[PDB]
Formats: structure tokens, C-alpha cells, sequence
């Protein structure tokens, strides 16, 4: 029923491969990369330095043009640019904009020309609709042609939010987003001319960058629009990030009722999306966790009954591509 | 005239000690540490992971009790307990409390009794007096017979607080420091009872972790007593940490405002201790750097012209380290 | 077969891991005195290269005992050794993981705490060593303490009984790139032992000491004295490389040594010696429990008698695997 | 002497750095199009593994021009190569520093530029092959073009010139670890022309290729195809080690060995092999400018016709201080 198609077989792309993969609701039809090749495809998808080796599936059989996942066959196309590749030819409702470079509203839009019905963005867009499934997935609508799944920092921070905001109000809030590294940077010194700073050594500096992350937690959650911003730290682990969050309440509360709060809503209309844990966790503990957002209790800390420091973490990679295939189900349904 | 005794060849106590080697105001009488060996010392100093080889002085002469630097003979004191050495017999008025066990006002005054006049403590203590150059060095006084230097942390919290409350004030601040790992953490992951987060593999964990850094700047700053709190964050880097505080002002200022008050300051009452940055920096670009405190321009962000994100960079070895002799001179005069 | 763990650190900890998924074996107790039994809760349950843990082992009494299931583990905070009551819980076999008491009368504490039989997780100057599959079933039972080896000689040792074994080795020199290990330091401090490995271990390629060549003649005395090598630590959480440098006494081919070691590979070396072609990576050794996997794309040969061979072993679960598979070994008489 | 460089990357403005404190020579211009001649002061002034820059160099006019004090340095955003005017600045000698343009015809387009010399700032297919302080003498001033070879030729050579010329090496295999290139990838990514290549740099020990140990022949016909080896990539930001493996003709102790090399660390080969016994790490050659220096506590020999040797080199220092050392042999005709 659910057929996909995933355009660039990066980070994202394989690991959200592998996500469909092992699940019943969803397929994998295609995928699109000019710069694999179609054997190079099973050893990038065989073998993670992160999430590790793959424990079903896997072999290639054409010469150069159909992969063997199991016994259900992929298709792979090394095709330059995006309405170039005959995505319906092998059947593709759903694709997966994992490239990072035709992130614009009218860029992914050159899908739907390959004969696709839909097509998803991995990255936060300048204009294609944004959804944080568990907080406005439900603000699709099935006239949509064209979404974008927002940005890990997006899908940690906004669940977060909204619990705080929802039973306590946010007047202002200030984010930190410390942030493992990422295909964008470089191993040593080198040429980055959009982001000076991120073209230094990325494994041995702590690099300053910039996330929009907060802002969007308004353009997806219109109640916290213009109402926080923020900035990143990109230091050297191969995964995981955490978001640090700086915010005011309108509405006194204690550490310990926040806590309760945020343990509630877990276990309620959050669960599975956020999370919510007490243990004396760090960034390994969460490589391969699935949700988008975890709630470190101990880690945080309150100076007022209204301002206060919180701690939430997030697999960027693993968690996030989960939430892709997440939203693709909403949108079959809804 | 001002000679000084190192109480523990650890990191702070080799680079404070390089750091009075190349000054003519300061000199170099004494080390102690039970477990570095006489020998072994001269390989400790002369070769460094961080701050490279030594361009002046270094040999050993006696059997196991003077070593050479230069000229210039420095005593060394292979000794368990603080009182069992003899601070006298080798000329110390000034002990550098570099070992972290003996933190405490009572645990640092047991070097009097070996003959000491003062000592001064590398780590922020539970009593000890605590003075941050460049804020409040000022109130000490010469009755004082033991002083504590504060923490890295505090040393860059603090002045870059000060200029900030002095000209629009602080209501409220939330602090984190993004650090860099230290010798009290561990390869891989073992037992550190004491903090459970920080027994787990230091060099590939985001690892949270406390530091009281915000409410000592009113320890020190007693304006600001209770009105700041923090946490930590311990990330892979060798050298060098960068503090993250966001903080409400009572009195509106712009970002181009506070960014100009700052460099006002930096070239003023502050210059050496609290400096200014616009430059894509990074970690690494403050290895050597000898100030308290660097304002990093370009990094920070402001919600409102009263809610603001403000960066700064400090090398907690080197610019920490060159501040225990900074107090130390102090003291020497008034 | 019950099995008690001293010292719950990488070694000991993975065991444990290894001992509580299996069926054949159980594990009766563990001593740290450093970790308190709650601590040994938090510490088994994360790890940061071999992931949270899928079964379940919790506390029940304030400090005595732990329940996987519901099956004991009583648990000792005990300094030294020969005061550990192995017989009061029921322990037969101990692991010594402490990495202090490699000697065999300082291991020997553990017979006076009433257990039968001590493996020692790690070589011994005085204790008979065992490579499980290369010379496992020289040991008797009533050689009473004993030890598994290095994970450095667990891993070359296969290899070059093999190549030995087909080929004939004159003389070799041996290197490891090797992860980090507890023993050495986040930032440069005291290591008077080791001046090198007292310099920060994660910003550094750190020249290091290894018994393991000289070592691996004192269980293959075919060879004793063929072989010596040196150690590399590089700024890894897990998993080495053996860097083998080998002259023949049989003149072959590269693809010849392939098929021979393919050949072991898939007959009585099958779990102990691995084979691959593939353009493996360090990250792709992380739970592979194998004692010795040959990365036969890497390695070069000069001449048909002079020849260089790379193969991998993850320092952490692999050795641990085998120190469990020797105490079974040893059960069977 | 005028130099200017093409591709401002590692080894272009580290080859910039030695060029513009020492005297003899001077730099004349630099190109790159993915950099803007602003970007050129941000890189060239912060680095993060030599430091910043204690000197000043800085912008005088919006595209064209820096200053260094007070002297000119035009710049140029130029894709391919025949179109950069060298001599329209007057840039006699070249640094092709790009790593695109190895071959002998594709970096001859700076001749078409204007320009008299060429000097690789890698190994070539077919270009001629120096390593300044074992064959930079036949070098011949007909000779438009030319490469330097590689960092980790430039160490192995000198020392296997140095073992070989007192004690002939039969047989060698050479490993090295090495710190990671930009070549390498932050993450998990394409890289089709190495497998391996593309793995996560810093979380890997990564098994990778070298020409080194068969060009060493290519300078010293002595030993043509009596060296082959391998490297490991390891993650760190700068400093590599070579592993070398010999079999020795002439019979010699290892404190024999250690004085030999200590005595041409002395001599002639003063400044390009250095000789240490101290407890050195990677770390401690961060900015050593030598061609290679030699671990003498790290190095074991198993026989005294076999033995292992250690060797430091930082590959983006001492490979560019001898880049420019070529260049300088090369004016004095
Ligand atoms: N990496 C993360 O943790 C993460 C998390 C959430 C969102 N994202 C976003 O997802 C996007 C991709 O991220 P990533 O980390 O996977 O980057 P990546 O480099 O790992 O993936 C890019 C992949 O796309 C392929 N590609 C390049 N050009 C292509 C083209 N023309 N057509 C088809 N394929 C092409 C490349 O071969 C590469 O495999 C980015 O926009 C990023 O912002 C990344
Ligand atoms: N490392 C930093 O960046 C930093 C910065 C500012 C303040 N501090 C504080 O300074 C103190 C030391 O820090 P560090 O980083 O140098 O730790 P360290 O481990 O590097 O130094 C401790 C040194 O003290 C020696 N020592 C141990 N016990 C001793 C004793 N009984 N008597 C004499 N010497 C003994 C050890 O040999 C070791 O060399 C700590 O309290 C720390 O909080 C550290
Ligand atoms: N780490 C490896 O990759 C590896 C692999 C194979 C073998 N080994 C060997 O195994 C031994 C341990 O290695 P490790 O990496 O687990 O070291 P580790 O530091 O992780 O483990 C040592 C543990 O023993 C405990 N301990 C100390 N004294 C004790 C006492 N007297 N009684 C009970 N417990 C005590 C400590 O609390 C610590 O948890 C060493 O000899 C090492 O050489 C290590
Ligand atoms: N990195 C080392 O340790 C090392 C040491 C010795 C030799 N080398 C060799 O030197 C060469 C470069 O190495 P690197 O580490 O500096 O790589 P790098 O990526 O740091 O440098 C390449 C630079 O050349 C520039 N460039 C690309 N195309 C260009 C063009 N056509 N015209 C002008 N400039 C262009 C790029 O912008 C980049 O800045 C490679 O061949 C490498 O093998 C590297
Ligand atoms: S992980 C989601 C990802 N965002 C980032 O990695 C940018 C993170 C930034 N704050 C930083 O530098 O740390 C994403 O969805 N991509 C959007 C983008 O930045 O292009
Ligand atoms: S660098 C000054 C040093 N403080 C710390 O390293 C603790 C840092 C903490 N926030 C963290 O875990 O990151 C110091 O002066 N020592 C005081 C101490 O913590 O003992
Ligand atoms: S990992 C097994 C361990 N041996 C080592 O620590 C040597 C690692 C070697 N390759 C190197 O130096 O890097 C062990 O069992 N303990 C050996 C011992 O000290 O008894
Ligand atoms: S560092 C010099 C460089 N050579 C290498 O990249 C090889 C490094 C080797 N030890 C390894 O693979 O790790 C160079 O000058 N370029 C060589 C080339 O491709 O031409």
C-alpha cells in the first residue's frame, strides 16, 4: 500500500531506509543517489559506524538497477537532478527529500514531474509545510502536494515545549542546542563559505553555529511564534544532541510539578514522541532511541518558580528518521 | 622576592608553574607531588598535550631533591600530607593548593604549619575566601592567611557578569558551560561514585554534569548573590570551555548596545581580564589565551532588548592559571 | 555452572553480560568494593559502546543482592580477596577481572574464599595461559587458578597458529593499533609506570608495550621466540587491529594464505578465526564476539615468503566471550 | 625567490606560513576559487592545529590584494589551472597544493600561466620524485615540473636510506598510522574511490592505502621493490608514525642501530631525521618541521637481522618546510 521512494542515501536516507524496512505499514521502492552505486548502496546500508550492522535482509541482483531487501526488490536510480527520475515507473507515492539541497517548496516540487504523488522533506524549508508529528501533524490536510518534516532540533524542542507552555504558559525562552556533528563539516581545516566556523576541524573544536530551531516552534505551533530563539554548539560525538532551554512562565510551578507534568503527558498524548527519564543518563544512552524528545530531569535546574533551566535529548539521526515515516503514515490516513 | 611552592604537579599545577617561570616578578621555590617522581617531573613539564614543548630552561641535577629550571633551583617535595612539608626550609611564602583534595579553609591551612605565609587555592572551596581578578581581587586583606582563587568557570562568569549588571542589571540568569573533559573523568566507563554521569567515557559522551559556578559570582559579587544558576555540560575536547548565559535585564539595552559596552570595558578597567571578539572563532583559538574572559560578539543572540544569550570563551587551564599568579601579585602589594 | 565476577569493570561487567544470556552457565555473585550494588545496577544497565541491556537485573535488599529474572547475585564490597566468601554463596568458578592480582598465589585468595577454580582476565606471569581454540584442551582440573591471556594474544594467536600450521613461520614482528583502555588518562598526569600512557589518551597516538608476541610461543611452543611486537593506542572507545609482519618457511600466494585462512575460518576455528573481503572499519568489529577476524583486503605481502597481515578483534566482548567459553571448557573435565 | 600557491588548503597555507617568516624566499600570489581573498585571512590567520598567526597579514583591496606587512600577495578565484597569470604578478615558482591536478601534464597549465617551475605538493604519476636530504641533488634545472612525493615518503626515505646504506635491507614492510586528511568524511558518506575512506574519520580506525613504501624505489633505485606496506588511519587532527619492518643484510645490534641513526641525525641528515629516546607522543611533534625523526625507546627488534623501527612525522609541517626547502635547492640551479 505505502510505497516509497528516498531521494539521497545519506544519514537520513539509509537510516529511515532501514526504518520501513523493518516495518509491516510501509515499503521501499526506490532509491535515488547519482553518487552511489548500486553495489556501493548495500556496503554504505551493511555496515554503520553508529547504529551498527543490519540484522535482516540485504543483497543486490541486477547488474545496476534493482537491489534484493529480503525477497521485496528496490529500485535505484543515479539520477542528477529531481524531475529527471521516473518515480511512478516504479511505484512511488511518497518520496523522501534526504539530499539537503532541494529543500524549497518549489524545489521539492520537482518530484510530483517523476509522477509521485507526495514528497517529504527531510530538512526544515523556507515555505513547504512544517509538521512535528505529536504536535500539529494534525494541521495536514490531504491537499497538501508537498511537506517538510521540520529539523531534529525542531522535533526535539517543540514536544518539549508545548507541555510547559500548555499547562504553565511561556512568556520568553532562550534555547541551546548542543549538537553532534554532522555531514555538513569537514574532518580538518577547510573551505565552508556559508558558515565560516564550520569549516574548522569538526572531531577537535567546539564550533558555533546557528539553528533556526526556535522560530519554527512557532511556525508549527503558531501559540509560541516570535516567542523563542536560539543558537547551537557543535562539538565532537558522531550522534546524539541535546537541547538546553532557557524559559519564563507566566504560571508558577515547582521543579518536582514540572517533572509530574512532563511524566503525565509521557505517558499520554506524547507517548512515544516524548519521553521522560530520572536516570543519571549521557549521549551513548540514547543511539538507536526512537522518540523525538527524552526529558532529563536530574540534568536540568530552577532558579525561580518561574524561570527555569530544561534538559531534553534526541538521536538527531535515528529518532528523527523515525519521525519521518511517522508523519508519511498520518498523511496515507488523514 | 615573591617565592612561590606548588602543592601538586597536576595540569594547573605545571601551567601555573610555566607560568611564573617566564615572569621576573614571580619566582619558582618548590613543588610537591608524592606521586611524580623527581625525574619524571622534568618529562611532566617539558612535554605537553596541549600547550606544547617548553622553549625555556628544564634539567634535573641532585639525586632526587633540586631540579634546574634555567638556573634557577626549584626544591621538590615527594610528600603525603600538607604539614609534613617543609615550606620554610626552601624559601614559600605563596603555596599553590594545585592537588583538589585539600579544598577546604581548614584542608589548605595546613601548609602554615610547614612554614608557609599564604596559600592559595586552585578550586573554589566550601569556606576559603574566594576572589575572581579583575571583580573583586580588591576586597582582600592582608590579615587573610588563606584564599581561594575560584573556579575556571567563575573567573569567566563573572567579569563578563559584571559589566552586564553594572550598566543595565540582572534580575535573573541561567547559566550552562559547555567544558571540556578534565583529569577527574575517565577513559572508559568506571566507577566515579561521587558524580554517576561522570564515570562514562569521557572523549565520546556528551556528559551533563554540575558546576556551582553562577551562584559563587555573588560569593564574590555578592550583588549578585542568588540571583544565577547553572549546569554543565562535559563534551570531547582536551582544552578550553565556552559559557552559555542567558539572562532578563532591568534596564533595555540592544545587542549592538551591549555589544559596544563590552568592548568599552574590554579595553578598560577589565583589559587583559575580560576581552572582545567579532571573528568566526572556535575552541581552538583560545589554547594560550591568557584572559579570564573572551566576548564572543558574533555567537550570541537576543530575544528581547531584556531577555538576551550571551557567549563567552575561556581556556579553564591556561587563562585560569595565569589568574593564580595574577591574585598572587595582588596579595604581594596590598 | 555457578560463576562469580571480581571487579565489575569493562572486563568483568561484559562478562557478566556474557554469562546472563547464556544458558549453560549462571552467575552467583560479584565483588567490587568500589561500586556499591546500586552503583552496579547503573553501570551494567548503560554502556556507552555496547548499548542499554534488553533483559532485566535490579536490586531487592538494601546492599546483598541483585535479581536478573529472579535469580540471586549476592554482591561483596570486599578489598582483598581471600575474604570473599565464594563458598557462602555457592561460587565455583571466578573470574579475576581487577587486573591487579594477575599473580597465581595472589589469585589464589580466591580457593581460601572457598571456590574452586580462578581464571584471570588477563596474562600472568605465573599462570598457566589458555587461547581457547588454539590450545584450550591442555588444561587438567587439578590445576586449580589459571588464566585466559590478553585479547592482544587471543587475537594473534589463531592467526599464526594457522599460518604456522600451513606455512611454517621463521620470524615475525607484530603490531597492534589498539583502542584505550581504563588504564590510561583523560588529560596528561601520573602514570610512572607507563610514562606514555599517563599523556591524554584521546588526542594522541600513544606508542605502548605488548607481552602478547613474546606471550603467544608460551602456549604455541612451536614458535617460542618467532615473534615479538609493540602496541599502538589510538583515540578509540573499542576494538583493535593486529599488524602481523611474517616471514615464511613455505613459499605462497596472498590468495592462497586467503583460502587457508577462509578454510579455518569455516572448519575448527569457526567462531574463534573469522574471514572477511569486505572494506571493514573498526565501528563494524563493535560486538563481534569472534576471537580473531581477518581483514583480508588490508593486508600486503612483499614476496611469496614475506607477508603482512591485518586482522581484527574488539578488545571488550570478544576476549570476554572467550574467557566464559574456557570456563565451560574447564567444567567439561 | 617568488612563489605562489594553488588551493589555499592544508598544505597550501601551511607552505604559506613557512614561506612568509623565512627570508630567502618570498610569496608572490595564491589562488583559489572556493575561496574569497577575506576567507583567505580568516584561514590563514586561525588554525587549528599550529595556532594563530603571530605576524600580520591582512586586506587592502576588495578582491585583489593582502598585505603581510606591507607587501602584495594577489589573489586569484580561478577554477582551472593555464588560466592563473603567474607572471602577470611575476610568480616564478608554484606550489600545486590543490590535489587535483597530480599529473605531470595537468599542472604543466601553470607554465602557460607564466610560470617557470612547478613543484607538486603530492606524489605523481609521472613527474620526477625528490625527498629533500636523500636525492634532492638530481634535480636538473631543464626540469619544468616536479613533485615533492609524500609526507610519508619524505619520512620513510631518509630512514631507509639510512638502515639500508649501513646495514642493506633485504625485505620491508612498512605500516604507518596516520591522522586523518581532508579527504576523510565527519560522518558515514559517498566515497567511491575509497570505501573505507568515506567512514566516520574520528570514530574509526580505518585501514587505508600507501604508494610510499614502492615510491621510496622511485628515489632510491637501491631498494626499487624490496619496501611495500599499508597505513591506518586514526582519529587525530595531525602527527603520523611509520611502523617499519626489516630484514637486515648485515647484522647489527639495536643499540648499534639507535647510534647510527643518532650519529646521521647529527650529520648530514641534520634537520630532515631527527633521534630521540624520550617517552614522545604524537602531540610532542605538532610543529616539528623535520622530514622524520625516530622513536629509539618505542622500536623493537626481534633478531639482530630483524627488527622494527619508529619513526614521527607531522605530515602537514615538515611535509611543507620541505616543500619549500625543494624550492630554494631548485633556484640554486
Ligand atoms: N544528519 C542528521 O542528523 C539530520 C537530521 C535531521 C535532518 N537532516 C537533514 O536532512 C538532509 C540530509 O541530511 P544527511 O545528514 O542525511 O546528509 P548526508 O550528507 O548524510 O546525505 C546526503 C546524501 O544525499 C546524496 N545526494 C547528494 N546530492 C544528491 C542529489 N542531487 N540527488 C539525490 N541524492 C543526492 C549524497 O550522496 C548523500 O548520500 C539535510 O537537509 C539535513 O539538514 C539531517
Ligand atoms: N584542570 C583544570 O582545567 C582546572 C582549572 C581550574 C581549577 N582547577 C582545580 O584545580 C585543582 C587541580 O586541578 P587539575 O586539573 O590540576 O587536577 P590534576 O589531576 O591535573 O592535578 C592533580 C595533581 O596533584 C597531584 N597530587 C595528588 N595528590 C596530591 C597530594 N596529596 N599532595 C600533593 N600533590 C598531589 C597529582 O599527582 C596530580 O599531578 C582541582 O581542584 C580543580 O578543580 C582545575
Ligand atoms: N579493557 C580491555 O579491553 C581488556 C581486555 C581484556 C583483558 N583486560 C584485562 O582485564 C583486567 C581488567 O580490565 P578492565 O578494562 O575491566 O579494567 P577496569 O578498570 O574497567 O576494571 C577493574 C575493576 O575492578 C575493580 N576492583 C579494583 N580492586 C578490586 C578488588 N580488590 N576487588 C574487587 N574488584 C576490584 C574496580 O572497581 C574496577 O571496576 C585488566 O587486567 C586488563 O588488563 C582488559
Ligand atoms: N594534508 C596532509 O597532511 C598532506 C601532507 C602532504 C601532502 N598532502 C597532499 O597535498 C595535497 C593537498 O592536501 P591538503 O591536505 O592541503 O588538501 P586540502 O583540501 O586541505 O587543500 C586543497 C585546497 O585546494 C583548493 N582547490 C581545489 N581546486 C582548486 C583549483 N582548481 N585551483 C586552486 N585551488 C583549488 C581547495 O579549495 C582546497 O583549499 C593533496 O594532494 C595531498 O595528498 C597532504
Ligand atoms: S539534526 C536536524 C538538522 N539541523 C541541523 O543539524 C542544524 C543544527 C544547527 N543548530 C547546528 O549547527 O548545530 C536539519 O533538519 N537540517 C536543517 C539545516 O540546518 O540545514
Ligand atoms: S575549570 C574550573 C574547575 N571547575 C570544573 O572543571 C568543574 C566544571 C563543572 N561545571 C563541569 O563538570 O563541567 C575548578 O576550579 N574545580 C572545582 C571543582 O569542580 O571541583
Ligand atoms: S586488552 C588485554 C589486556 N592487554 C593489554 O592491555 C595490552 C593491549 C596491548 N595491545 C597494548 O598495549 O595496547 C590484558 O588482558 N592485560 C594485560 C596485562 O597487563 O596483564
Ligand atoms: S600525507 C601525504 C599525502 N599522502 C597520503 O595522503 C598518504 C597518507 C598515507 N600514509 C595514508 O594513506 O594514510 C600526499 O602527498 N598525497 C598522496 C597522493 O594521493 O598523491
Amino acid at each position: 500500500k505505502i510505497r516509497i521512494g528516498i531521494n539521497g542515501f545519506g544519514r537520513i536516507g539509509r537510516l529511515v531506509a532501514r526504518v520501513v524496512l523493518q516495518r509491516d505499514d510501509v515499503e521501499l521502492v526506490a532509491v535515488n543517489d547519482p553518487f552511489i552505486t548500486t553495489e556501493y548502496m548495500t556496503y554504505m546500508f551493511k555496515y554503520d559506524s553508529v547504529h551498527g550492522q543490519w540484522k535482516h535482509n540485504e543483497l543486490k541482483i541486477k547488474d545496476e538497477k534493482t537491489l534484493l531487501f529480503g525477497e521485496k526488490p528496490v529500485t535505484v536510480f543515479g539520477i542528477r537532478n529531481p524531475e529527471d527520475i521516473p518515480w511512478a515507473e516504479a511505484g512511488a507515492d511518497y518520496v523522501v527529500e534526504s539530499t539537503g539541497v532541494f529543500t524549497d517548496k518549489d524545489k521539492a516540487a520537482a518530484h510530483l514531474k517523476g509522477g509521485a504523488k507526495k514528497v517529504v522533506i527531510s530538512a526544515p524549508s523556507k515555505d513547504a509545510p512544517m509538521f512535528v508529528v505529536g504536535v500539529n501533524e494534525h494541521e495536514y490536510k490531504s491537499d497538501l502536494d508537498i511537506v517538510s518534516n521540520a529539523s531534529c532540533t525542531t522535533n526535539c524542542l517543540a514536544p518539549l515545549a508545548k507541555v510547559i507552555n500548555d499547562r504553565f504558559g511561556i512568556v520568553e525562552g532562550l534555547m541551546t542546542t548542543v549538537h553532534s556533528i554532522t555531514a555538513t563539516q569537514k574532518t580538518v581545516d577547510g573551505p565552508s563559505m556559508k558558515d565560516w566556523r564550520g569549516g574548522r576541524a569538526a572531531s577537535f573544536n567546539i564550533i558555533p553555529s546557528s539553528t533556526g530551531a526556535a522560530k519554527a516552534v512557532g511556525k508549527v505551533l503558531p501559540a509560541l511564534n516570535g516567542k523563542l530563539t536560539g543558537m547551537s554548539f557543535r562539538v565532537p560525538t558522531v550522534d546524539v544532541s541535546v537541547v538546553d532551554l532557557t524559559v519564563r512562565l507566566e504560571k508558577a510551578a515547582t521543579y518536582d510539578e514540572i517533572k509530574k507534568a512532563i511524566k503525565e503527558e509521557s505517558e499520554g498524548k506524547l507517548k512515544g514522541i516524548l519521553g521522560y527519564t530520572e536516570d543519571d543518563v549521557v549521549s551513548t544512552d540514547f543511539v538507536g532511541d526512537n522518540r523525538s524528545s527524552i526529558f532529563d530531569a536530574k540534568a536540568g535546574i530552577a532558579l525561580s518558580d518561574k524561570f527555569v533551566k530544561l534538559v531534553s535529548w534526541y538521536d538527531n539521526e535515528w529518532g528523527y528518521s523515525s519521525r519521518v515515516v511517522d508523519l508519511i503514515v498520518h498523511m496515507s490516513k488523514a
